[PDB]
């Protein structure tokens, strides 16, 4: 866990240019499974790089578990010729990144009231309710969820960029409230 | 707990027109204290109902801990009130509600999963990082916090209407994902 965001997520999706038998592709497939009384979709997984594919009938797919944009294109391409070579007249279509979480720890501790209460028309912080303090920023649109151990995970950004102007923004506000 | 949001908290400011002395405020005072090194604001209580408001050396106050707009207001008048009782010569302006924190509950337990893969670019869920599932609703700006147990907290609101109006946008979504 470095002072620089690390991505922990990346989370894409692709559209398949047709519908799919859910049923027959977990029969098939060496490691897919489809339970639609415990998830909706058939759910695939690779091994190197480890990422999960849910393949839903309308032949929407959304790919999760890549660390990387490269990675998650690289990861999607793959099922796509997973399920091509299944017998399925799939194309890949329209991929797109979703969302990107990651986090990075400031190693120090920090006073979470503090910071709530001099920035409370873009925080929240109840900790009845939830762990740690969630912080709404509108330039970048991402939220952070800043903890008292100086973890911080950033959350819904679509491309990379976005994800280190966050934490650029955030940062000179955390030293603020640094503690024992 | 109920299906329609509760406020749990409301935050607002106000401006009073002159600096103050922290330390002789938690002096003076018979419920405020100051300790610099803990929080950089005389911390003042009210009983009932139960409120807190943290004073700062700028004159600015945040008023915490309720339960409506209205109490809201009630709250930081009698707190400027006290503040003018022990000799300050400050005003009351510009009360502003910075934040409103609500719940409620469903009734039903959520697949979170499903939700989040169906809503990806709207929402996040790792529970590695953080328990249960943000939500960052647009119109109107919101942001909610759903957990597997059916309860709902919503954030973030400047206005109540702002509150129903993100659980009626929400609520069918969660009804499409019961377990």
């Amino acid at each position: 866990s470095g002072i620089i965001p690390t991505l922990q997520n990346v989370v894409a999706t692709v559209n398949l240019s047709c519908k799919l038998d859910l049923k027959n592709i977990a029969l098939r497939a060496r490691n897919a499974e489809y339970n639609p009384k415990r998830f909706a979709a058939v759910i695939m997984r690779i091994r190197e790089p480890k990422t999960t594919a849910l393949i839903f009938a309308s032949g929407k797919m959304v790919i999760t578990g890549a660390k990387s944009e490269k990675s998650s294109r690289m990861a999607a391409q793959r099922y796509a010729k997973i399920i091509h070579k299944l017998g399925f007249n799939a194309t890949f279509d329209d991929f797109k990144i979703q969302n990107i979480v990651s986090s990075c720890d400031i190693k120090f501790s920090i006073r979470l009231e503090g910071l709530a209460y001099a920035h409370s028309n873009y925080c929240s912080y109840e900790p009845e309710l939830f762990p740690g303090l969630i912080y709404r920023m509108v330039k970048p649109k991402i939220v952070l969820l800043i903890f008292v151990s100086g973890k911080i995970v950033l959350t819904g950004a679509k491309v990379r960029d976005d994800i280190y102007q966050a934490f650029n923004n955030i940062y000179p506000v955390l030293i603020q409230h640094r503690k024992a």
